[PDB]
């Protein structure tokens, strides 16, 4: 799938899983 943080639609996926990037 993309990076974890891109387009602003929330993925907690395939080795993000430190990167929250949903949260503000």
């Amino acid at each position: 799938h993309p990076p974890c943080c891109l387009y602003g639609k929330c993925r907690r996926y395939p080795g993000c899983s430190s990167a929250s990037c949903c949260q503000r």
